[PDB]
């Protein structure tokens, strides 16, 4: 029935009140001190215990009481790693975290509480994890598909998981053969998140996967506006409109809420042209399981 690789698939194997005690192997910040803002890619021991597929989530339960002296709430967080992880060995995971600092009501700065204690883990510490999680972002069982790949910020965590497993693994019973098109929309260069593997998978496989960066704050289309995603798919609007068309297509999309309406408006206006309601086939698309959304 499904058209995704969900069979055998492990879920809540840990919760929370009984989450999986790992430790951090290693903690890097992965974007320039030029950015706005922090991105670190951290990677976790879990000895095997874990039986993740591409495309779910792990939770952490970041250490401390609430207001009430209850442990933490678990936050959520796309897992980074293919199944066997950046060791191949399948035993470690790797989270994508942005630290997130904010201003109160008051002008007095706030620390987001599980961002910020994950992105200031030594190696050595322990982290409480639980899950995994998901069903909505597991890869698609056909070897040839054509997918698209629409993340913003840390919403390249999944991709990259996916990616990996696609272009730098060797599997028994996988091999990719279709085409591989991500777009990943940062604020500067100093935040384009794993560009150096991207730019060495599209070495590999000239011809499977294409890549498109959408440099918010450094971009301009010819109207001079903000490179956003949606103002770089644009610019590929007839193409995209075809592979949309094609049932081997599916698209997956993640990372912050906002992206989501913005490419709806590309979208309304790409379809209407055509003489279709974008919110029509959309919802056809959602229910052939080929428009996959994750956004936060
Ligand atoms: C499915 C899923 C996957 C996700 N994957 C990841 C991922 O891979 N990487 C990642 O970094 N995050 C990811 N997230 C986000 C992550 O779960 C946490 O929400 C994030 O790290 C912040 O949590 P925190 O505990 O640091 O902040 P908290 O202490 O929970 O602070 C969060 C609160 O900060 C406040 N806030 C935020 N910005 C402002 C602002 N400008 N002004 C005022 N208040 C503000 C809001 O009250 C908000 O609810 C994911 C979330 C989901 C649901
Ligand atoms: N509504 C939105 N649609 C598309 N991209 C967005 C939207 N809001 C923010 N962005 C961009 O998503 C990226 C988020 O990455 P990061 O977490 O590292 O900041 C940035 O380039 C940010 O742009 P900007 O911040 O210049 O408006």
């Amino acid at each position: 029935h499904s058209k995704k690789m969900e069979e055998g698939i492990t879920v809540n194997k840990f919760k929370p009140k009984t989450p999986y005690v790992g430790r951090c192997l290693l903690n890097t910040k992965i974007t320039g001190d030029d950015a706005p803002g922090e991105t670190w890619h951290m990677v976790f021991s879990h000895e095997g215990e874990i039986p993740y597929r591409e495309g779910q989530s792990v939770g952490v339960i970041p250490d401390g009481e609430d207001k009430n002296g209850k442990p933490h709430k678990l936050r959520l967080y796309s897992i980074a790693s293919s199944a066997l992880g950046d060791f191949g060995d399948a035993k470690s995971v790797s989270l994508c975290v942005k630290r997130l600092i904010y201003t109160n009501d008051a002008g007095e700065t706030i620390k987001g509480v599980c961002s910020n204690f994950l992105c200031d883990l030594k190696p050595g510490a322990e982290v409480k994890l639980t899950g995994p999680v998901g069903k909505e972002m597991l890869m698609p069982k056909d070897p040839n598909a054509t997918i698209i790949m629409l993340g913003t910020g840390t919403g390249i965590a999944p991709f990259r998981s996916f990616l990996w497993k696609m272009f730098f693994e060797k599997h028994d019973d996988y091999k990719f053969n279709g085409l591989a098109w991500l777009f990943l929309g940062v604020p500067t260069s100093s935040s384009l998140l794993y560009k150096e593997e991207f730019e060495k998978m599209k070495e590999k496989a000239p011809d499977n996967f294409r890549l498109d960066f959408a440099v918010s704050r450094e971009q301009t289309n010819e109207k001079g506006e903000k490179m956003y995603i949606q103002t770089r798919m644009a610019q590929y609007a007839v193409e995209l409109w075809e592979m949309l068309k094609k049932d081997n297509t599916y698209v997956y999309m993640c990372g912050l809420k906002g992206m989501e309406k913005g490419i709806d408006d590309i979208m309304v206006s790409l379809a209407a042209a055509e003489g279709i309601d974008w919110i029509e086939y959309k919802r056809q698309l959602k229910k052939a399981e080929q428009w996959n959304v994750e956004v936060y």
